């Protein structure tokens, strides 16, 4: 049904594109679509006006990125399944820049807490059992 | 053997404890030493956090569930672990356990939630601005015919 049934597989399509970026019903049709998707999208890869475009651009910025960078690729009124996909491939970078530099990130502010209470609260204590190396000293349990 | 040296050690032993307990990024710090020193307390920090498993005291001390933002629970529940005022390296390893289940908790909702704010604005944008299209060729079917490489 060239009405809804076209939304239906293109969040099934857009999430399999976006899942498969980050590693590195799914029936018969949409097998067969997902794999030229695939293809597509790789082949982007070496698109260097694609990429150029991507690189003109300054990611893990707002909605507002998005929105006008997908409106120059459709500015021409003109359409093709290339430009299309090259959507998905724009969607799937910015969820990968936003991984690459909001997980560390996240990390980061985490370490940086434990850091923190270990030296305001256990610096003191580890100095008293030689150092680090008293953790080798060690073959007990917590209690509290 | 103390001072610095404790706070060098102390966080190069965390990153890589985490990053064990993770599915790898790039932190952007200094590399974890790859040195018999190093790799041992880090076989020790396994072994002693490999037991924290089957700890539910510590699993109790630490659960929540997106009660808050990681930040004041961290303080509040980190704190409590030592709010009877005694130290052993058990609750040193448990802080450094803690740690990491709050990153995974973290990840295992800021990252999907991600990924469904994109995809918002890209079925939006595809609705407003390519659904006709589409329909105008029958549907996604045509593009297993598409062999091309866009301009612009
Ligand atoms: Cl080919
Ligand atoms: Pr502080
Ligand atoms: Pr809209």
């Amino acid at each position: 049904t060239s009405s809804e049934q076209i939304m239906k597989t293109g969040a099934l399509l857009l999430q399999g594109f976006i899942q498969d970026r980050a590693g590195r019903p799914q029936d018969a049709s949409t097998k067969k679509l997902s794999e030229s998707l695939k293809r597509i999208g790789d082949e982007l890869d070496s698109n260097m006006e694609l990429q150029r475009m991507i690189a003109a651009v300054d990611t893990d910025s707002p909605r507002e990125v998005f929105f006008r960078v997908a409106a120059d690729m459709f500015s021409d009124g003109n359409f093709n399944w290339g430009r299309v996909v090259a959507l998905f491939y724009f969607a799937s970078k910015l969820v990968l820049k936003a991984l690459s530099t909001k997980v560390p990130e996240l990390i980061r502010t985490i370490m940086g807490w434990t850091l923190d209470f270990l030296r305001e609260r256990l610096l003191g204590w580890i100095q008293d059992q030689g150092g680090w190396d008293g953790l080798l000293s060690y073959f007990g349990t917590p209690t509290w």
